[PDB]
């Protein structure tokens, strides 16, 4: 019942390389698009390639023949942009996304006091709030109305709150207050082998989640994008906001090389960013680092990886899958997915279950006295 509907040849725009691409895709009943290097010989189905309650526009800038697929996932608006040599191969093209898709088919702004703008986008804008009768923290995703339930895990921001105005439509979301992880990295140098597993195993816990429960790739496993709570557990966080890129788009020191080949992508690239991630705790320092982009590109795709004689062996081997550059080959890219990082030696005696009700002991207590304190928030952050 799942088939097939068109497929052939596009132009695909690099979603961080803003260049243009050959790329093989396919349209199915089950709605999901997507593109291959090469024509696919043939996976269960990713809520990131899904064309269903999207929007569909033709355009001709920046170049003529293109149409571009809009979609709100979640709280994060993304756009993929294609372009055929005619317009009747467009026509018919965003027709079937069209038809696949419809197949397929109190609380204001005055209640929160305005911080910092935490960052701006395409389509809207991110600001750290407070509740003013709470004082709690929140971020506010402020997104243009024009351009257009929650699910709960131990270690994910929660979304808070969810209205919309006359233009606008905000979604309110925890903000922990123990502090970014790059700035406790940063002052404590290097993480124990002990105290990156404990976060890497709430990292795993969390992707497992997102992946069988709810069929979507994070894609944004990043240092920046961790944080800690009052209690020294991790969140995930979900502040980002689709940007056209700088004269390409991003930091690209992190991105699986599946992705940066523009190539098709799976749940193991959440995978790789857990590799990145657990390196630079426990080593100090990124995997990959060149000021050149060119070389930074073929470094990520090409240079394997070195370890230094601190780590040890169960180190060493966990890093080495997660970073394997094939994600079929990949640590975690088999079916089982994150059953796989859970069975390895460097995660062994750990209680899976014990992580998800957070029973594991967070080494590290933040200077915190509760929810609503700011010490991380203060001029001390430097
Ligand atoms: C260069 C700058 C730029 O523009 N970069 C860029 C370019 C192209 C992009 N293309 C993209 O996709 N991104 C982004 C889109 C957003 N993710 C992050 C992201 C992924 C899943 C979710 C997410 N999701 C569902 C459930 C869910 C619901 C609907 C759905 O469709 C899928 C999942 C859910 O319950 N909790 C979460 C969640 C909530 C809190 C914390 C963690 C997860 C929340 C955020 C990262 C990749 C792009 C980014």
């Amino acid at each position: 019942d799942v088939a097939i509907v068109k497929e052939g040849w596009l132009h695909k725009r690099g979603e961080y390389i803003k260049t243009w691409r050959p790329r093989y895709f396919l349209l199915k009943n089950d709605g999901t698009f997507i593109g291959y290097k090469e024509r696919p010989q043939d996976e269960a189905p990713l809520n990131n390639f899904s064309v269903a309650q999207c929007q569909l526009m033709k355009t001709e800038r920046p170049r003529p023949n293109t149409f571009i697929i809009r979609c709100l996932q979640w709280t994060t608006v993304i756009e993929r942009t294609f372009h055929v040599e005619t317009p009747e191969e467009r026509e018919e093209w965003t027709t079937a996304i069209q038809t696949v898709a419809d197949g397929l088919k109190r609380v204001t702004m005055n209640e929160f006091e305005y911080l910092k703008l935490l960052g701006k986008g395409t389509f809207g804008k991110v600001i750290l709030v407070k509740e003013k009768a709470t004082g709690r923290y929140y971020a506010m995703k402020i997104l243009k109305k024009e351009v257009i339930q929650n699910s709960r895990h131990p270690f994910l921001t929660a979304l808070k709150y969810s209205f919309q105005t006359h233009d606008r439509l905000c979604f309110v979301m925890e903000y922990a207050n123990g502090g970014e992880l790059f700035f406790h990295l940063s002052r404590e140098r290097v993480f124990s082998e002990d105290r990156a597993r404990f976060y890497g195993a709430e990292i795993v816990s969390a992707l497992d989640y997102l992946h069988s429960e709810k069929n979507v790739v994070y894609r944004d496993l990043k240092l920046e994008n961790l944080m800690l709570d009052k209690d020294g557990h991790i969140k995930i966080t979900d502040f980002g906001l689709c940007k056209e890129g700088i004269k390409f788009c991003g930091t690209p020191e992190y991105l699986a090389p599946e992705v940066l080949e523009d190539n098709d992508y799976g749940r193991a690239v959440d995978w790789w960013g857990l590799g990145v991630v657990m390196y630079e705790m426990m080593c100090g320092r990124l995997p990959f680092y060149n000021q050149d982009h060119e070389k930074l590109f073929e470094l990520i795709l090409m240079e394997e990886i070195r370890f230094p004689r601190t780590l040890g062996p169960e180190a060493k081997s966990l890093l080495s899958g997660l970073l394997k550059k094939d994600p079929k080959q990949r640590l975690g890219g088999g079916s089982e997915d994150a059953k796989e990082i859970m069975q390895h030696r460097f995660f062994a005696g750990i209680v899976w279950q014990h992580v998800y009700e957070k029973k594991l002991s967070p080494p590290f207590k933040p200077q915190v006295t509760s929810e609503t304190d700011t010490r991380y928030f203060d001029e001390e952050f430097t």
